[PDB]
């Protein structure tokens, strides 16, 4: 149906910008980029459902935080939010559990890309 396509694609744009934001890593110098491997993110204990999107809204705020300083990104990740919404709406109350383990913006945006694959692969 439409409705399916419209989430894939969806989920396509999210992966999309997950993607860039990963690329742009390989161009950061290194002092500047050691600095930003040790902010640290929160990963969910379990991401396999549109609902669990929560667990990566939550941490939009330290995303954009970190991309502010490695440098609009006010506006890629107002972006990322507006898909997120969308994605898993605003009906479904879930509480986000997170991993005792924080992680870098590296395995964060891997973890968040594979989560999309996967997602999609289902439909
Ligand atoms: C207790 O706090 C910590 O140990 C660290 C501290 C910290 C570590 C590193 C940084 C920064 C980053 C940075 C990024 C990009 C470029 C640069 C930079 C340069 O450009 C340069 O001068 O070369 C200098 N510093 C930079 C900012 C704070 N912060 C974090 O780990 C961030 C999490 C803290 C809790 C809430 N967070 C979350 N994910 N929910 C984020």
């Amino acid at each position: 149906s439409s409705s399916t396509k419209k989430t894939q694609l969806q989920l396509e744009h999210l992966l999309l910008d997950l993607q860039m934001i990963l690329n742009g890593i390989n161009n950061y110098k290194n002092p500047k980029l050691t600095r930003m491997l040790t902010f640290k993110f929160y990963m969910p204990k379990k991401a396999t459902e549109l609902k669990h999107l929560q667990c990566l809204e939550e941490e939009l705020k330290p995303l954009e935080e970190v991309l502010n300083l490695a440098q609009r990104p006010r506006d890629l990740i107002s972006n990322i939010n507006v898909i997120v919404l969308e994605l898993k709406g605003s009906e479904t109350t879930f509480m986000c559990e997170y991993a005792d383990e924080t992680a870098t913006i590296v395995e964060f945006l891997n973890r968040w890309i594979t989560f999309c694959q996967s997602i999609i692969s289902t439909l």
